[PDB]
């Protein structure tokens, strides 16, 4: 006799608090509507990051009695019985909208269990655990350590169903232990990718979509060194009541590749910020503007030759996945859209800016210097127009008195004196650069600059900063943030401040990147085979797609050498637009937001929490609902 | 000096645990001649002030300039990071006293009206918010500086650190910038210029 | 807006119990034709209106301009005092957040250090000192009116008060800017100019920082007034009798024409009595508005504004 209306949901991921990449985005965007649905009911579960746990959750004693309710004291209990063998962990709100209880297990508090635990997953589940991998080590120490809790819970609660939801395979080792045990939880695996997908697409030899039936996984696990962790990824899709992945694309591909058909999809969603003013979003596109137009300015010094009033600003960003993100392609596209431009005769300048971390030994002198430099120029600049203002006001408060004939000065003279000319022209001074110097393609002292990928790329293009070149480039290869020393911003303000996002993905099972774009009004390209794109494409005809900011390249069905001509197609017809057009398109992209939000995306999570109760318990769904549902997927149940 | 004290703060950025209303500023400067221009005796009787200060437990602060050309790579970029970041709290504190100026500039003209009983604001929550609160935590963070990393000696690269002979008097007589030294140490080896970036005062206003 | 909002304040000063927030901004103007340009029932109106907002509790208010030329001296010195008054505390404000700011800068650059345990400021008494107190007293002391003293009904000297239409007319209904009116009077009975010393807007920039026109005509054979205000994106109430009341009524569907910002007030086929009524019912029928609707209907009226090029 379990309640299945009032259920307890528990969702873990290695990312709970800790940014890698989208499964933080997913977690943290959706924890408004899922707190709201739940409330004390909830429970996010990871890893501690003994080291960056302390900027984001807010630690709380959770010892007393008013840190839990009557209903919900069972899950107390169940921590109290993991310190009572010595199982150290912390719990805490995440400093995040919507204020999650979260539950953050120390790894090192188990690490003695390691070769017992590993040795069980070996004989009791088949998966080879070579000690050589720190990554599927912490991976089993994790889903040891949450099948235990949720097994504590399952006895000592008698209420509430249970909802164990898991994300990526690095937490999906508790999923077969949970089948194995006969543990009293339903079970829910999401996988945002899958290993054989990455792997195979990286290795950018072969056509992924189109030759994917025929590969064999496990000669291709074999091969790539990651047979331990496929296999950890297949037990966890298998072992779940209901299985998940974020996209049709990788739906697909989590089928020939993991040897299971997935119960549904799981869009992600954003957390979609209304404005009061539908308009407000086009005021902070030219605030955040004028900090990159700053910024911009210092990297450019002594070879600044072109108007940003008519100077446009493309972005890359994402984790240095150079084929899979396809920081090929962009550069690749810029290099042949700043000949077409070259050729055409265009005054537009376009400067792309490439955002991916790579090994580095922070930023140049150079960098820091050119911000330095501009900074003074600017202060001297303001000191000077101080005293012109005093000139201006005595000259129009004494007219036309002692000989001023003119209402106004007339000769600069009158305002700019000597003393103010000489320290103007010494900043001038400072900003100059040495004969044939060209502004850096790069911000930071890179760690191994000769064989890093993008700058070997830029190279070989020769997109070198020239003059003559109407397309910059400039490789920042750190992630954005508001302390950043040359360029204060953080990401999202960044994005807000760009003009474009260009994102042309080989591999991509959702994409945020895209969508965070369309949600801040920002239009960006991104392919048919990235989870979003395909998302995007069966919601909007692909022609009216681009006046709503949403440009969509063929990697399909298109040699790559056509894609990239399609992608410079794009960029060159955004390069055309005036500015009204671009203010216009801005509008319509921001309009698509609702299509993002949560609110409708979180629809699914239910559906999929629903067939995990319906498989669960189905006598108890059966006499709750009235007949016997269909529970072969998730919409044939909804 | 408020230019020096400038410099100053950032160089100590994360470190800073001395009054600047309390604080000396010494210096030699000159050609970079060791031995005649008193470069190693100005090292050394800092240094034994330093003692002298701490024994007799004096609030004083002598921060120490050293202003002799030496072949260097430039400003490190611990030099120009710190000035950034003291930079960037500065333009962070003056958008949060924009909006408590607007605060009290509400309460001033409402009073007695509306249920204002005092004629002025008594809680500081009534003007500092929760928005404002973050930004400057944050910029708290940027400045604070690794588990017993101490403020630097030395404002650039030098091209022969290690066989330097005011750098290695200076590590010799072991004024490293600790909290508990009441003499601070900065060489700086180029001529001081306006344009300098972290310092911006030429050699006559220093 | 801002700019109007400054000038309120001054206006109210010692009196500055609303919130401007949530205060509209109504507006009638042109030449001083009492009975032509509708100012008669336009004060009328207001002083009902101002009878509908304290029955139903809202806390919004209402402050009606009246910009039209009649006979004057210029300004009163009260109207002058008001905004320097107001100028003053704003410059000593901006003293003591400099000092604020000094003090904060040297918590977050000292701290953890000295003794700081929070990372900032947690008492005020660190931030604000007594004789930061002291100033900011003295200039809210200058703000203080007599006792049983309201905010004028007009910014100027007159030449013929005690027979001035308007003032008259204010005076009967006795709107007096009390605190407890939701609508509040200022006559100012002159041409705006950004020359002007207490409100230093040209027109076009003071109809763009208004909420709503307010233009019951009786005789107007075109009406450049609404027209102009509807190039704004600012709506507005006009007649039938108006000649862009007649234009629009032809082109709009009545009821479809209010979410465009246009009000059309009968006054052809209707007693007068009944036309200010109707008058009042949409004057009451915006300042129910929220902010989000009063914005997308702006936007609706400068859509509009395209037929009139
Ligand atoms: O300077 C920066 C620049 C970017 N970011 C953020 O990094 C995030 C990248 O997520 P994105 O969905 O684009 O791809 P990623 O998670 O790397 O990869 C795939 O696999 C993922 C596996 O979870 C899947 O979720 C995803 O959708 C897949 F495509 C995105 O949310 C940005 O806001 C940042 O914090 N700072
Ligand atoms: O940053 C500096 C420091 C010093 N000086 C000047 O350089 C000279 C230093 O003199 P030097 O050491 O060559 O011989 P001194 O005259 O001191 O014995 C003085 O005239 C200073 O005005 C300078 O131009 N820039
Ligand atoms: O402070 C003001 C108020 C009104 N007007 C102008 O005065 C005209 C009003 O016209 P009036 O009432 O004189 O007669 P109408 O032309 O409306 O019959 C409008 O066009 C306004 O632009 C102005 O310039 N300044
Ligand atoms: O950055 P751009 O695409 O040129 O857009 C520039 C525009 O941005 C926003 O719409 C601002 O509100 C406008 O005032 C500005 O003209």
């Amino acid at each position: 006799s379990r309640d299945l209306q009032n259920h307890l949901l528990f969702e873990t991921a290695t990312e709970v608090a800790n940014r890698v990449g989208g499964i933080y985005s997913v977690l943290k965007s959706k924890a408004p509507i899922t707190v709201a649905q739940y409330k004390d009911h909830y429970h996010l579960i990871g890893p501690l990051n003994k080291a960056t746990y302390q900027n984001e959750v807010d630690i709380l004693d959770w010892k007393k009695p008013e840190a839990f309710s009557d209903e919900m004291r069972p899950v107390q209990h169940a921590l109290q019985t993991m310190e009572s063998r010595g199982v150290h962990f912390v719990y805490g709100r995440w400093l995040i909208e919507g204020a999650p209880k979260v539950i953050l297990f120390d790894l090192d508090s188990v690490r003695g269990y390691s070769n017992e635990w590993k040795g069980d997953l070996w004989s009791l589940v088949g998966i080879p655990s070579p000690e050589n991998d720190f990554e599927t080590n912490d991976a089993i120490l994790l889903g040891y350590t949450v099948a235990w809790f949720l097994g504590e819970v399952a006895h000592l609660d008698s209420q509430h169903a249970i909802v164990a939801h898991f994300h990526q395979w690095l937490a999906g080792v508790a999923l077969p232990l949970c089948r194995k045990r006969r543990i009293d939880v339903v079970t829910i695996f999401t996988t945002h990718a899958t290993l054989l997908g990455r792997y195979l697409c990286a290795s950018g030899s072969f056509d992924f979509y189109n030759c994917l039936e025929s590969v064999d996984v496990d000669h291709e696990a074999g091969r790539f060194g990651i047979y331990h962790r496929y296999c950890i990824e297949r037990a966890a899709a298998h072992s779940a009541d209901v299985f998940t992945t974020v996209s049709q694309i990788t739906a697909f591909e989590a089928e020939h590749l993991l040897k299971r058909k997935p119960d549904g999809i799981l869009p992600n969603g954003l957390n979609v910020i209304k404005f009061q003013a539908f308009h407000e979003f086009q005021n902070l596109h030219a605030l955040k503007k004028e900090k990159i137009n700053d910024f911009v300015r210092g990297h450019f010094h002594g070879c600044f030759d072109f108007d940003l009033d008519n100077t446009l600003y493309f972005f890359i960003a994402g984790r240095y996945e150079y084929k899979n993100k396809g920081a090929d392609m962009f550069i690749e596209a810029l290099a042949r859209l700043n000949y077409r431009l070259k050729v055409s005769g265009s005054k537009k300048t376009v400067v792309a800016f490439i955002v991916m971390p790579a090994k580095n030994n922070s930023f140049t002198v150079e960098a820091l210097k050119g911000q330095a430099e501009v900074r003074a120029l600017e202060n001297t600049v303001h000191e000077v127009t101080t005293s012109i203002g005093k000139r201006i006001f005595d000259h129009a408060i004494r007219y036309p008195h002692n000989g001023l004939t003119t209402e106004l000065p007339t000769d600069l003279g009158e305002l700019l004196k000597s003393s103010d000319k000489v320290m103007l022209k010494r900043r001038i001074l400072a900003l100059r650069r040495p004969e044939g110097q060209l502004p850096p393609i790069v911000t930071h002292n890179m760690v191994d600059d000769a064989n890093d990928l993008i700058l070997n790329k830029i190279r070989q293009v020769q997109l070198f900063n020239s003059p003559s070149d109407r397309v910059k480039m400039i490789f920042h290869p750190e992630f954005l943030n508001a302390n950043n020393p040359i360029l204060g911003l953080d990401y999202d303000e960044f994005v807000r401040g760009c003009h474009l996002g260009v994102f042309p993905s080989y591999y991509e099972p959702w994409g945020y990147t895209p969508a965070e774009c369309t949600v801040m009004g920002v239009p960006s390209i991104t392919t048919n085979v990235s989870g979003f794109g395909s998302y995007m494409e069966d919601l909007i005809e692909t022609n009216q797609a681009k006046d709503y900011g949403i440009y969509i390249v063929d990697r399909r069905f298109k040699a790559p050498d056509e894609s990239v001509e399609q992608l410079v197609d794009y960029m060159e017809e955004f390069v055309k637009k005036t500015r009204r057009q671009r203010i216009n398109q801005r509008n319509r992209t921001e309009r698509l937001s609702d299509l993002l939000d949560w609110k409708r995306m979180g629809l699914e999570y239910v559906k999929a929490r629903q067939l995990a109760l319906r498989r669960g318990y189905p006598d108890q769904f059966r006499e709750l609902v009235g007949e016997e549902l269909n529970d072969s997927n998730m919409d044939a149940l909804a």
